[PDB]
């Protein structure tokens, strides 16, 4: 790596990069994460089941390490995230009876939460993803069911940034979700966006998480969702960026290693898909993988537990994949 090119100094002019962690993995790949980040997220430590697992007992030790190590180096750090419908305790939706709480109670419940925890990190974190996923994946509704929208309205978004701009006025709000590029549900999420800024909410950004594979979305999508998001008036940050060797129908589960056709169309895939974020450095300004190295990702056992992907740039031993110089040389 001597000789290596850095990637936050690669991008130095278009972008932040950026990369999910956890106290474990900080440790695991701590040289990588310096040699190359400057933007850093809490894979799953400041989501609410981690950060209020009991009402009133707040446990921000992990998220604390994580802040911590970003600021020891120079790093931003991107906070993921306040209201989502997964990764929630029960406890925040029901009362002593254990039935449903109505929906001034959740409302206080989400601010106090809200409010906690992004005051505590005012000033080192920069920016919050507010809602996350909010939009429908399937079907023709809007929304996805939730119990915050189901015990406080279709206007629970608008409460949660607007709880969270009190909170901390000069972070950037973003709405963050996947599959963003997809025709049917990038239109969802760019109605959706328009008519919360339309009423002067305050949503500064859209995060794009791009849980991508090699072949979906394709080129033409990508630059379509990053201009017709682009268009609102908001800043963009690409989220949880990996490159996944399976297509969603492809569930094999005996692959002991990427075929030399796969990291080939990885490297490929992965290079035009920087050279697109180039183009576009005027609107995006950070770009976040979900991990740094293939020795730990998320998707070794999502959507198929229990076996092995190779999605980022750095292998298992933490050295350059054909992707990484493809990449970098856009
Ligand atoms: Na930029």
């Amino acid at each position: 790596n001597s000789s290596l090119p850095s990637l936050r100094d690669v991008f130095a002019n278009d972008f932040r990069i950026g990369a999910a962690v956890n106290p474990v993995t900080i440790e695991m790949q701590k040289q990588l994460l310096i040699d190359h980040v400057n933007s850093i997220t809490a894979e799953n430590h400041m989501k609410f089941e981690h950060l209020q697992p009991e009402e009133g007992k707040f446990t921000f030790q992990e998220a604390d390490r994580i802040v911590d190590f970003a600021c020891s180096h120079r790093m931003a750090v991107r906070g993921h995230t306040l209201v989502w419908h997964n990764q929630t305790p029960d406890w925040v939706f029901q009362d002593g009876q254990g039935h449903f709480v109505s929906r001034d109670v959740l409302l206080e419940r989400m601010k106090c939460h809200i409010s906690t925890v992004v005051r505590r990190y005012k000033g080192k974190i920069y920016c919050w993803d507010v809602i996350n996923e909010a939009v429908a994946d399937e079907g023709n509704e809007l929304l996805r069911p939730s119990k915050w929208r189901q015990i406080i309205g279709d206007d629970f978004m608008e409460q949660a940034f607007l709880y969270a701009y009190e909170a901390d006025p000069d972070a950037l709000l973003f709405y963050n979700d996947y599959n963003e590029c997809f025709p049917e549900k990038r239109e969802k999420i760019f109605a959706l966006v328009k008519s919360l800024r339309d009423k002067g909410i305050p949503i500064h950004g859209i995060g794009m998480q791009a849980h991508w594979s090699l072949t979906r979305p394709s080129l033409d999508e990508i630059r379509a969702a990053i201009e017709r998001y682009a268009s609102l008036g908001v800043v963009l940050h690409i989220t949880a960026l990996d490159v996944s060797m399976f297509e969603f129908h492809d569930r094999r589960t005996d692959l002991a290693a990427p075929t030399s056709e796969m990291i080939e169309r990885q490297a490929e895939r992965y290079g035009q898909i920087f050279a697109l974020f180039k183009e576009y450095r005027d609107v995006i300004q950070s770009v976040t993988f979900w991990g740094i190295a293939d020795d730990h990702t998320w998707l070794d056992n999502f959507p198929v537990h229990g076996r092995k992907n190779w999605p980022l740039l750095f292998d298992e031993q933490h050295k350059p994949k054909p992707a990484f110089w493809r990449a970098v040389s856009v």
